[PDB]
């Protein structure tokens, strides 16, 4: 266990990577150390920890990944939808903000942030964040559901409809016009 821990950390980090969150659990715990601390062990056993309920502890070891490599996308990522998932939308909220920034393709967070907005009551900042998603991804009938909710709290009934619209024509299936459009 020079020999063995460097056995644990690279089988821990392989589990963690594969989705074997237990196993992980189980090596990185042998490796993690607080006070000589290793980004790649920390990330992944905070990934580990928080897939297997363990989620104070996760959001523990991520913080302080974060603090740590505050450049981390990865780290900014998990913790920031970690939060969105608990709740804790006064945190999950800036880091989605520069993680979308940071990384404008990834569509999920895009979307969790709209979806987390509205909930706070932030309507105009959703819509906002639900347009960039749409823009991502057109044809995510979840996406024009969302948008059509936020707008319509604001009143902003108008606006909301077509997406209402579009919204249940996906979830049938195929929209017929594409018929008639040139690929
Ligand atoms: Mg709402």
């Amino acid at each position: 266990d020079d020999i063995r821990q460097v056995y644990y950390r690279d089988k821990g980090i392989s589990h963690a990577k594969a989705g074997r969150y237990s196993q992980a659990v189980m090596l990185l715990e042998q490796v993690y150390d607080a006070d000589a601390f290793d980004v790649d062990v920390a990330l992944h056993l905070g990934i580990a920890y928080v897939k297997t309920g363990a989620v104070d502890r996760g959001t523990e070891l991520l913080e302080r990944s974060l603090a740590d490599a505050p450049d981390n996308v990865k780290v900014a990522t998990v913790l920031g939808l970690t939060y969105v998932q608990v709740q804790k939308y006064d945190l999950a909220v800036p880091l989605l903000i520069k993680v979308a920034e940071a990384n404008p393709i990834n569509f999920n967070v895009r979307f969790r942030l709209g979806v987390a907005l509205d909930n706070l009551g932030r309507f105009d900042e959703a819509i906002d964040s639900f347009k960039i998603a749409l823009g991502l991804r057109p044809n995510e009938g979840k996406v024009h559901r969302a948008i059509a909710f936020s707008y319509e709290q604001m009143g902003r009934h108008e606006e909301a409809l077509p997406h209402f619209k579009k919204a249940n024509e996906l979830d049938e299936g195929a929209s017929v016009e594409l018929a008639l459009v040139p690929r």
